[PDB]
Order: structure tokens, then sequence, then C-alpha cells
């Protein structure tokens, strides 16, 4: 069977994997959404299906396999599958060891210090593994005329940004080349603080945070709502004390669909719904 190498985060070197393969597991949903825009669906053998956004609702099916949660696999399961190429992301690293001892596993997680390198990159290796070079160079193309528009609008507005994630009450912050910073780093939305620490969890901050700070634009994720856990963005934008926050009076909380944000993002799909959610935020009126 014919061999692609492929370089990916965890073997700089590159790991043979068979070129198309039929028995796919995924556990990064980025890939996955790059899969189902090439029209891949079919050789996807299973995925964790603990909580899936709703655009990959398709994906409870059960001719899919479920190989129980992004931060759970079901190893035996994935074995029992027997599986051609195994994909994986960052919450998985640590068992990559694991995955590769059932089945070539490539890495495909973004690397937000580095966003839209890794992201084509991601795009392209997928592309090359099944034959679909040219459907993703289009596919990249029209995404980075989008992300040319998006940016365009951020620029004109002369207004700055702020991304939040909202998590049983507690707000966390992210800023640029944190899990969220393409909101700046791509997207070309100016940061209300460019001080912010980056890291995956984002920088613990009160509503005293958000007052200090004043963003024109404030984008919330809700962690809970993203695992089926109680909502708490309310409490946090409509609570008194922000009442006077540029974003908060003047109309401008662009509520992310938050599921999408933290449990997958990064593949074509997923960045195409980002791109137009933003757009959609800095276009809206007042």
């Amino acid at each position: 069977k014919e061999q692609i190498t492929v370089k990916h985060q965890l073997d700089k070197n590159g790991t043979k994997v068979p070129k198309n393969p039929k028995k796919v597991v995924v556990f990064d949903f980025g890939s996955l959404d790059t899969l189902d825009k090439l029209g891949l669906d079919d050789i996807v053998a299973g995925l964790p299906k603990q909580v899936l956004p709703k655009y990959l609702s398709k994906f409870k099916d059960d001719k899919y396999a479920d190989v129980g949660s992004l931060k759970e696999p079901d190893f035996d399961k994935v074995a029992e599958l027997d599986p051609d190429l195994i994909i994986i992301s960052a919450r998985q690293s640590e068992s990559y060891k694991e995955f590769s001892k059932i089945a070539p596993t490539i890495y495909l997680g973004v690397d937000t210090a580095k966003y839209m390198e890794s992201f084509k990159s991601d795009a392209e290796t997928i592309g090359k593994i099944f034959d679909k070079e040219d459907k993703v160079k289009d596919e990249l193309a029209n995404i980075d005329h989008s992300i040319a528009d998006v940016k365009k609008t951020a620029e004109k507005l002369n207004k700055n940004g702020l991304v939040i994630m909202a998590n049983d009450g507690k707000i966390s912050a992210f800023g640029p080349k944190s899990r969220y910073g393409l909101i700046h780093d791509v997207f070309g939305v100016a940061p209300a603080d460019q001080n912010i620490k980056a890291s995956t969890h984002g920088q613990s901050v009160s509503y005293e945070y958000i007052s200090k700070t004043n963003p024109d634009y404030l984008f919330v994720i809700d962690r809970g709502t993203a695992i089926g856990e109680t909502s708490s963005t309310k409490q946090v934008v409509e609570n008194d004390y922000v009442k006077n926050v540029n974003a908060v009076k003047n109309g401008h909380v662009i509520y992310l669909d938050s599921a999408t944000w933290y449990l997958s993002g990064g593949g074509l799909e997923s960045m195409t719904q980002m791109i137009k959610e933003v757009k959609d935020g800095l276009e809206k009126e007042n």
C-alpha cells in the first residue's frame, strides 16, 4: 500500500501513513470538519461523541464509532476498529505513544503562537493524505480572502476588543497568541489589553477588570455551555457593574458559538464559521 510521509508537531522527521486511508479515528474536531468539507465522511471510523458542536451533529450517526471523549479516549474501542490512521491534537498530546502502538498517529493541532502557519500546514497535510491537494489549496485561498475582509473591517472601526471565557461565573481573558488570540492575531481586532498573558485556560480576571479595560467589543465564550454545564454569560455581561462598558452599553457583546470555539476550531469549516461570527459582530450597527 502506497505510503506518504507526514511531518507533524509530534514527529518533525515524519510519520509514514497510508495514502487514502479508509478507517480513520479522529480526536481533533477541526480535522474532522476538514475531512467533512472535503467530502471524506465515509473514511471516518470513529470519533469521541461525548459532546459535539452543533455543526458536527451528523456524526452522531451510528455508522461512526463512539471512541469516548476528548480527554478520556476509549483506547480499547479505538484498537477494536483496527484503524489505519489516528489523528489527535492538544488534548491527547500525552497519549501519542499509546495511540502510535495502535496505528500511525499524527498530531494536527493549531499552534496559537503561529496560527495561520499551523492552520495551513494541517489542512495541507490532510489534502496530501487524501489526494485533495487542489481542493485544500482553493479552500485556503477563500479563507485568506475572508480573513483579509474581516481584518479590513476590524481596522476600519478604530475600536478595540476583549475576549473572555465564562466558566461557572469565573471569567478568564485571552489576548494575542492565546487559545483565542486569533481574533487579534488573524482577524485583526485591536486588543483592548495587549498585555494579557497567553495561555490555554486564559488569565483569571474580575468584573472590575472588564470595567477598567473598557473594551469597545466584547467577545464571549461560555465553557459551561460548551460542555453541557450551566451557562454563566448573562450574570457577567448583564451585571450592573459593567453596564457602562462600551461593548455593553453600545450592544457590541458578541456571543460566540461556545461549543465550536471551545471543543473545535482549526478546520476548514470551523474557521469559516469563526470568521463569519466575528465579521457579523463587527458589522452590527450602534
